């Protein structure tokens, strides 16, 4: 599923991150736009052989299990395919689980380089949330 904007945006604070360990929902929608484009679907290769997987790309080296990672986890306990459905529940849950573990939203380098710092709030301007 491709999620518009203001759509993404509300899901995301229904599911509960709007200022989830501090970070507002400008953060969560800019996040996504950069690792995903806003589609659940989206998948990308890494270099060391592991994975990224849906709208926050989660990483199959640490977050969830793909069969194909050889020596990683799967610390929110799932197979990454749950991280491409229409549903993003698995994918919150999931994000809220690496966010706490100690670096905040700099776990999503593509936050830190393209999010971190700039008027985040723009990416909720004008939805009705
Ligand atoms: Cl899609
Ligand atoms: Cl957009
Ligand atoms: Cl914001
Ligand atoms: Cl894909
Ligand atoms: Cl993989
Ligand atoms: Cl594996
Ligand atoms: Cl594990
Ligand atoms: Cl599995
Ligand atoms: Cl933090
Ligand atoms: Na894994």
């Amino acid at each position: 599923k491709v999620f518009g904007r203001c759509e993404l945006a509300a899901a995301m604070k229904r599911h509960g991150l709007d200022n989830y360990r501090g970070y507002s929902l400008g953060n969560w929608v800019c996040a996504a736009k950069f690792e995903s484009n806003f589609n659940t679907q989206a998948t990308n290769r890494n270099t060391d052989g592991s994975t990224d997987y849906g709208i926050l790309q989660i990483n199959s080296r640490w977050w969830c299990n793909d069969g194909r990672t050889p020596g990683s986890r799967n610390l929110c306990n799932i197979p990454c395919s749950a991280l491409l459905s229409s549903d993003i529940t698995a994918s919150v849950n999931c994000a809220k689980k690496i966010v706490s573990d100690g670096n905040g939203m700099n776990a999503w380098v593509a936050w830190r380089n393209r999010c971190k710092g700039t008027d985040v709030q723009a990416w909720i301007r004008g939805c009705r949330l």
